[PDB]
């Protein structure tokens, strides 16, 4: 069973990557299972809805009473040293909220880090039925 642990916002970097204070140390975190559009593409630059996803994550985190991190069952860090987790803002999962608003796609899934995959796919299917942002 996954467990939530408290964390403190240091800095939101973009739609799906953030800097948090976690167990006394600053760490970069990457949101599990979702891809938001990039604002820092060396390539494209700012992709479409990149700034939008970015403002959403930022506001949601910055306005929360409480932030919590939830590690999945698999690897907790990627090859870049980023924590891989589900982030909660006052009990609401940031990763689902982004997908529900059409501001992110569900990622390519890598077991066994896939516990909330179906939940997220359900939210993505609704944002697509409602044609929000990305799906519009």
């Amino acid at each position: 069973k996954l467990h939530k642990e408290p964390a403190t916002l240091i800095k939101a970097i973009d739609g799906d990557t953030l800097k948090l204070m976690y167990k006394g140390q600053p760490m970069t975190f990457r949101l599990l299972l979702v891809d938001t559009p990039e604002t820092k593409h060396p390539k494209k630059g700012v992709e479409k809805y990149g700034p939008e996803a970015s403002a959403f994550t930022k506001k949601m985190l910055e306005n929360a009473k409480k932030l919590e991190v939830e590690f999945d069952k698999g690897q907790r860090t990627d090859k870049y040293g980023r924590g891989l987790a589900y982030i909660y803002a006052d009990g609401k999962m940031v990763n689902e909220a982004l997908v529900r608003q059409g501001l992110a796609k569900v990622a390519y899934v890598y077991k066994p880090n896939n516990t909330h995959e179906q939940h997220l796919r359900k939210s993505e299917a609704q944002a697509k039925k409602e044609k929000l942002n990305i799906w519009s």
